[PDB]
């Protein structure tokens, strides 16, 4: 168990699945106690289960501020929570279709909602949990980890929506890192390009890759854990934003 | 009237004072019918009886389509829409995300912050930009512009205005993605990120905090004028090549985090 | 003439054609004493001859000190300094990193390329910048304004351009320094970024350029980006400001 | 020894001293064979007589050719060259583009920190892109990887830095740039750009002035560590993902203009 683990815990949103998993199976790994909070039951149980004593499934919303209480608690029977990666991920549609009517309005706000709003969420009461402990000799008391997506600052033809989302925690970065400050609390957000996600898991894989400058294909959710990880260790990193992309840029369609 | 404004009109959210009233007022001037896009009633229509018959209020929530659609329909009238700017303003909700008694920052005041400022920011451009997108292109393919107005703060949010930042860049990452959206349909879309402007709503905070607003600004050394942003975003409507892209418009100013 | 401009003159480096041009005539028509600081003589000595004697040639090669302050002189005759848009175009070095044979890239390639591009650009900004700083400062406090030209390769650098956006995107970064440090002396620094532009030699497959260029689907004229300088020269407020001008052109690799 | 370094080794330029020695000492405890390549040869010396066979020092002049070959040679003697971080540096003098006397900065003030910075880079890391795109890829595709130093000041130079905050941006866009040129080879090209780092150039700023740089840097309230820097560089050089990205290491410090 690495130094800055002990003793400690976290939560990944997104945790049953995907990038979440990758990132529970990681921290698990180097010795945190994980909850995998998550609206896939079964596959959080089974990954909880799976991992054994310091992995727990807790049934999360994460625009719910009880759901969101209730896997914090569940992490500090864990040990103390310290640490948490908001992970949750999950159609298109152009601001004017190409019948010439608008967007519809229901369609953005809840991609706000969950990826925006549902974000502030977590890392509102996670931030306030993790303040309440002691610090560690160097004065940090945890991190915080975002989710974020080249999308926010390249978002493409009928992903408004998403590129709005995303750019919002992408700024949202250095405003909470300054907030944050006071605590010895870390903030920073990983921008993942195009990610082998679950429904992604091999001829259409070809189309994504041909944009991608190296690696050529897909990045994986282990990729992504390692960044997470990184995030979360590094003493000096803060308010930053980390493109994970294999160099690419978005192109418009 | 230049050549990009004649038969055309324009809707300024937030265009009964500051930012927006600027805007309508040199827009205005240069020829372009303007539909005045507001809450703030008795300024609004004070407003547009001071310019005339090529000027009208219109009672307008941009968190509302109904509110919205009357907007256009009331420009419509002025001559064809082809343009708007969206610079209704005003401040976030001022609260850490831990305060200092150990609570988190009240959910409500950011969700508040978000559908103002970013929200409202959609709903305006997806039903003038489906308007707009149904007129006839100029000879160089255009059927018009957008102006969003974004804030430096979505660049180097500050201590306390985590709502606010996480609006504004919202809207600055929405500015490539609706300007290649709307590609096929001839409409340039472009954002403005104010520094410290002076605005009644900003003035409200007393001349000791701004005389510290205008120390870390390198120059000019004070607040921009209403004046300069509608010179902005008139300079965005009429360039024919400047698009998705956001114009810092700030003195040189990068936010301290106090 | 716009008050701003008044008894004043620039200096418009690559003056004699292209963006540079385009910029010498918005600017004149504006009604600003100008001076083309361009290699380029007979073309730069004939749009001077053109546009009268509010306009005069200089052979001006941008990263000669003598050569920089020549111009200055010539353009201190026409009216008091205040303006400058460093404008020089072309190409950087062509080539790879890494070359099909195995070779490294040149390095003179890459030298010059940044010799022109970033060390000519502040060779001819600090030399007029010290001479801007020594005029009266207007109403307003402000003594003059810089328009620097970098390019979205600054950004988004392309495969065999590694110089041009090494170099462009050092111009990028200089922006606000440059800004910062001359906000004492009241003289503005903003940077124009194009896209892909229709420069002479786009004058001789235009749409496969286009085909990446969201809109307007075209390369974007001369007269767009001397629109986009005049507005970095007048508007008040926009200061360490680079404005990409570009259709919403982002580059890909190749 | 890492599975990535297993046989390979690297290239620090600056690896004597400061941020260069402290990645020189996390990449050799990596497992990989390291060349300290420096000017500093006393100190140079010690250090890879210190860490014993698996470092050697190398007096490299960055901008020389020929010496930098010298280092790519000694390099493929300790293992397959695959690696390289470039975090040489050295003394500058602050001058504004315009002194206070009025006179304008002197040019070879500018050209020598381009010189260095820049230009220097871009020596490295073409000779060493070279030899790299020789070796044979691993499974993956991956030949090997290469980290540049930039600087925050790239982003938000400051005053009577505009040389180095110019080499510096010229950095951090040569990166994605280099990344995508080099992709056909799978050498993947990234950057750090640090903050404050208590390298030997601050042992001994007095206290006052230590709070003043902590002052403007949120958490840690402290200068970075050279430790801090190699840890970045040893990610950058092993996350199979990461390309053409700079990565800031800063404490979320934003540089005022002062
Ligand atoms: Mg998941
Ligand atoms: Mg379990
Ligand atoms: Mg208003
Ligand atoms: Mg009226
Ligand atoms: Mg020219
Ligand atoms: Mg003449
Ligand atoms: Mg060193
Ligand atoms: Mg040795």
């Amino acid at each position: 168990t690495i130094k800055q683990f002990e003793g400690a815990s976290a939560i990944v949103s997104g945790g049953a699945g995907g990038l979440g998993e990758a990132t529970v199976r990681r921290l698990h790994a180097d010795g945190l106690g994980v909850v995998i909070a998550d609206l896939a039951a079964e596959k959080g149980k089974a990954l909880a289960d799976e991992l054994g004593n310091r992995a727990e499934f807790v049934s999360t919303n994460v625009t719910s501020e009880d759901s969101v209480l209730a896997a914090i608690e569940a992490a500090n029977q864990l040990g103390r929570l310290r640490y948490a990666v908001v992970a949750h991920g999950g159609v298109a549609q152009r601001i004017v279709q190409r019948d010439g009517s608008p967007a519809d309005m229901g369609g953005f706000t809840k991609t706000i909602d969950l990826y925006l709003n549902g974000t502030y969420n977590v890392a509102r009461l996670v931030a306030a949990s993790i303040a309440a402990a002691e610090p560690r000799e160097n004065g940090e008391r945890g991190a915080l980890v975002l989710t974020a997506s080249i999308a926010g600052y390249e978002g493409q033809i009928g992903q408004t929506a998403y590129a709005a989302a995303k750019a919002g925690v992408i700024g949202l970065t250095i405003a909470a890192a300054r907030d944050l400050s006071s605590a010895g609390i870390r903030v920073n957000t990983i921008a993942p390009g195009t990610m082998k996600t679950p429904i992604m898991e091999e001829e259409a894989l070809a189309k994504f890759a041909a944009n991608i400058p190296f690696p050529k294909r897909l990045g994986t959710p282990d990729e992504f854990a390692d960044a997470a990880a990184f995030l979360l260790t590094n003493g000096y990193i803060n308010g930053e934003v980390m493109r994970l992309d294999g160099a690419q840029r978005f192109t418009p369609k």
